[PDB]
């Protein structure tokens, strides 16, 4: 989910980059 964000998707790459954003 943390992708939707796109701060989320970088500030958080490690979700959105192995644990598939959720």
């Amino acid at each position: 989910g943390c992708c939707s964000n796109p701060v989320c998707h970088l500030e958080h790459s490690n979700l959105c980059g192995g644990a598939a954003g959720g």
